[PDB]
């Protein structure tokens, strides 16, 4: 996350750290716990791979401080999943965990936005992960990161694209400030993007993508694009 802050540990109680399986263990992406045993994520952070694990309750991922933890034992894709297409589509996939999750200490699983949602235009929401602080920067955050932000329609969200990146759809939950210095940076994907400021919210978006420049993988300066939850939320309860 860009221009935002430490997480309070139980703010995001259904945040994961998504890991992946090379030389030791490393975060590849954020996930969200939807129930005891199954977890939520962009597809592109699982197409072509396997070995994950699943960090619950975690706040510093260096201090091994993770409450609850599980292995993947499946992921499913979405079946229009199109990881190279203009705008990412249907960057969605549901992971079956090896291991039950119980929602305990600050572990709890997320309520998502309903099939029937409006689409929260000029909403204020918060994105969070252990994703980079800085474009420019080599590695990930040590601290769970949040930040608040505001919900942009389709068409806002398009204008404040680069001329040819103008591949927003409805499909699509983005978010972007005025000033230009908040948004979701790599290692963000995947995770949550919660309604509202503070308290409990519905997880609205899932992390997709953001625009980057030869220095920066990631700029505030433009929208990060997630994939809407509402317009999933029938696929991700039936797979």
């Amino acid at each position: 996350i860009v221009g935002g802050q430490d997480a309070t540990r139980g703010m995001f109680p259904y945040q994961l750290s998504l890991q992946h399986m090379g030389a030791g263990w490393y975060h590849t992406c954020g996930a969200i716990l939807l129930a005891a045993n199954k977890a939520l994520t962009a597809a592109h952070c699982t197409e072509g791979r396997e070995g994950f694990r699943v960090l619950a309750g975690a706040h510093v991922l260096p201090a091994n401080d993770q409450e609850q933890e599980s292995d993947v034992a499946s992921v499913t894709e979405h079946p229009e999943f199109d990881r190279f297409g203009p705008g990412i589509p249907n960057d969605v996939a549901t992971m079956a965990l090896a291991t039950a999750i119980n929602a305990a200490g600050n572990v709890g699983y997320a309520t998502l936005a309903a099939a029937n949602a409006p689409d929260y235009a000029g909403d204020q929401a918060r994105l969070s992960g252990w994703g980079k602080l800085h474009g420019a920067d080599d590695g990930i955050a040590d601290t769970l990161q949040y930040v608040v932000t505001t919900v942009r329609s389709t068409a806002d969200c398009n204008a404040r694209m680069p001329e040819h990146i103008q591949n927003v759809m409805d499909q699509h939950i983005c978010v972007h400030s005025d000033t230009g210095t908040t948004g979701s940076c790599q290692g963000d994907s995947g995770g949550p993007m919660t309604h509202g400021a503070s308290g409990s919210g519905n997880v609205i978006g899932v992390t997709s993508w953001g625009i980057g420049n030869p220095v920066e993988s990631c700029l505030p300066d433009f929208p990060s694009v997630y994939a809407r939850v509402s317009y999933f939320r029938a696929w991700i309860d039936a797979n």
